[PDB]
């Protein structure tokens, strides 16, 4: 069924942040299956327990865009998401109208892996033809953003997408009041904001912006949204601006905003991908697949010659991810005498871009690690680096290189690993097993706060202790108990 | 006293958005005096009525900045304002150690007018030596900008500020919690953000600031903030990059983040005020006062050649406020000559940038309105753009012109004033007393929603048509009744 497909995507796959599809911004360590939708409803249903504090905290999680800024993506707590998920899955033939909106680019969808939300999904040719196709006989292309989206939905803007916003007003139970109440017990009782990285705060945000597409839509707009972007097509500049005046009434009436530092109208034609993607993909080495895969093999001069004019066109350009573009380009295509050279250059573009370091996940196996111990400098070099910059998705990354490929961690990085507190790198810390005393001064450090949105913010560390048996729950509710007499298990093994 | 000084300044005059100190955001016809700190009182120790909704909402202002883009000022509805600035006034030997901080510059302060809060109120001189003073011996300037601010200080942290992290989530009444439920009170009940534009949001800001300014001055770095603006004088780059690091940490504490589209290092000697400013005043033909006014008065070609080159300066750089220090340059020594030629100036000035209309007061005597209706289609087309481009401050001033000029406006213009839904312009049209059905068409839209939100976003308007007893109260508690038995008028005269 599609109901129970989505069931699964809420909490087996979309549960941890796994939107990106080509790699994902938390390390395969972490993985949200063995997270079953009967687990769910037995949390759902199980109410013991007191609270002194309204609604729960997240495990926080500062992913690295590419001019190296956080977003930090949240893993809710799960007593908290499976009342979420389990509602969403209840009333999904009413909440399946999303699904049927053509202008969501990203929206839910039956994928094969078993997700619903997969940005960047779609194959070139299609998005290629529907970008000529909608800009067929147009002057100007507008783009437009909403300014927080993420940052700033308003919950209980949720019944007003649903049934209208004086029908619900005037209502003040339905069930987008439950879903309201339900996405606002997801972070802190707090009625703005979602959680980024689930797809419930997906199915959220596609809920309030669907009436948005709707109204664009019934005006006769050629338009089309990717999560918080609108790209407009626009015989003339009426059309320009009078859609970027609907566009802001009609967020302005679900309290959101547009993002003027990101707002921009430029003359068709312009460029179906961006600039710098075509500057690459036509001075790429791998541009010409030769159905022999000695041709396809690529030489030392020519990747370190593509990456460092990479380097340039990001340091001269800087519009979108031109490195991450540039080593998907070469990655697989590597002969075995490029690939020390080209993962020294990864060594290098990681510690300056920490949004690189998966990419490392690639030639580990290829590469001798043991070496003279340059490598194992290098790792905790950049591990220093993440601590510094207080970065989360590099961390974790680093993390899992050092446990998966045995090197070893010195201690004077770990030093500012703990004092960091990112929750998924204590984690790793806390699944190695040598460094059990340091996450013990951490644990006792939040239990003697005494403060219940800490625990939130580590529940992921506290429930893996818990289920490795070597801390007790924090929590006076069941539901870290149903998770491990169940076998939920956040670090999983295959 | 310095007690019954900020009780008065918290009400009297900065409880409306009035920190600008050169031209004001909101026109003078709303005025905060007369709601004296006793009428305070009164409302505080009143607890008749029921609310089904928690908190308050507040009028809201849109005021456009340099760039035409909106700032969200708000007008706190009063009697979730008046125990707010109570507490504020009773705790004031507890709260004044943010104005012993050397850091902030723009804090409360005995100012003569009777606000404590002013930004860009000190003398050109000191503020020069300053700069140098502090740009001393050093090599880099690093300015960072908190993200939001205003938009996301977290309320709940301000204990955090005030005890000490721990030592409130322990405790977890002190006077900084009932200050939290206070602030929270202002705004819907919401744990983020501060209404823009009151000082007691100013108090807040300054108090969850000054502990972040206290451990980057224990940390021995030369820095000053300007709201939410740090700038640091750094010897080196290591201070440069250390700074941002522990500026980062200490926000991050208190749940604030970093702007990190503002951060920039610049190698001293940059320029003391931006650019533009000395690109302006260079070229300004008021450069040089001549201690004779005749010599001081301005020619036609000058002004308008001036006014020229600040336009294509703003389109060049683009970087600050061009066209208002330009203006506020030659506005005050025209000749009568000038008077006609920069007026029409200004009417396109006005119309194209929206924050400039405020300038359209100086001007408006000694310019003959009457003429062959020319300014007043001029105003009204000013006003249709205004109502177009969702711009509170530019239409509240420009209706302040029509209404004190006594120019006539259209109806179809008056269409799109109703249908934007500003409060303080719908107050306007409230005391023409001309437009009284469409009021009222208004506010029996808002009383039939049943939604207390709304009533509370247009309380103005209401206590301003029940204080004229042009309707009653659309509140079952006494607050109005109080203000309106001593006398409170919001747009009073003189």
């Amino acid at each position: 069924d599609e109901k129970r497909h989505l069931y699964e995507a809420l909490l087996r796959h979309n549960y941890f942040p796994n939107q990106k599809g080509s790699i994902s911004e938390i390390p395969p360590c972490f993985s949200s299956r063995t997270f079953t939708p009967e687990i769910a409803e037995l949390i759902s249903s199980d109410t013991s327990g007191r609270r002194s504090l309204q609604g729960y905290d997240c495990v926080e999680y500062y992913a690295t865009r590419y001019n190296n800024f956080p977003r930090t993506l949240s893993i809710i707590h799960p007593k908290a998401y499976s009342k979420l998920a389990k509602h969403i899955h209840d009333n999904w033939e009413e909440i399946r109208f999303i699904k049927e909106n053509e202008n969501s680019m990203i929206k839910p969808d039956m994928h094969a892996d078993g997700r619903i939300i997969i940005m960047n999904y779609e194959d070139a040719e299609t998005k290629t033809i529907r970008e000529l196709n909608d800009g067929f006989g147009r002057r100007f292309k507008v783009n437009a953003d909403i300014s927080g989206c993420f940052t700033n939905i308003y919950s209980h803007s949720i019944p007003w997408a649903v049934i209208g916003v004086n029908n619900a007003k005037i209502a003040l139970k339905h069930w987008s009041d439950k879903l309201d109440y339900f996405q606002r017990q997801a972070k802190r009782n707090e009625t703005h904001g979602v959680p980024i990285g689930p797809a419930t705060s997906s199915i959220v945000c596609e809920i309030i912006l669907s009436a948005v597409d709707k109204r664009l839509r019934d005006d006769g707009f050629l338009f089309r949204r990717y999560i918080a972007a609108y790209t407009c097509y626009c015989k003339t500049h009426d059309d320009a601006k009078e859609f970027l005046h609907l566009l802001g009434m009609e967020l302005s009436k679900y309290k959101l905003s547009l993002n003027l530092h990101k707002t921009k109208i430029t003359n068709l034609p312009g460029t179906l991908n961006d600039n710098w993607v075509s500057l690459l993909n036509v001075n790429s080495p791998t541009k010409k697949r030769f159905t022999d895969q000695d041709l396809n093999k690529l030489s030392s001069s020519e990747v370190i010659n593509f990456l460092d004019y990479a380097v340039q066109l990001n340091t001269q350009v800087g519009g979108g991810s031109i490195l991450k573009y540039a080593i998907s380009l070469v990655i697989n295509n590597l002969d075995e005498y490029t690939i020390t050279q080209v993962y020294d250059y990864l060594l290098n573009l990681s510690w300056h871009y920490p949004m690189l370091i998966p990419y490392l996940g690639v030639l580990i196996e290829h590469v001798y690690l043991d070496d003279g111990d340059e490598y194992k400098n290098k790792f905790n070099e950049i591990l220093s680096m993440c601590a510094e910059n207080k970065c989360s998705d590099g961390m974790a990354w680093t993390l899992y290189f050092c446990i998966k490929n045995n090197i070893d961690i010195d201690d004077d990085v770990i030093e500012k690993i703990i004092c960091f507190g990112d929750c998924l790198s204590l984690c790793l810390l806390d699944s190695s097993d040598i460094y059990e005393e340091k996450i013990n001064n951490f644990v006792s450090d939040i239990i003697k706060l005494d403060y219940e949105y800490d625990i939130d913010r580590y529940w992921l560390l506290f429930y893996q202790r818990f289920f490795k048996d070597k801390a007790p729950s924090p929590y006076n509710d069941k539901c870290f108990d149903i998770m491990k007499g169940y076998g939920v298990d956040f670090m999983p093994d295959e």
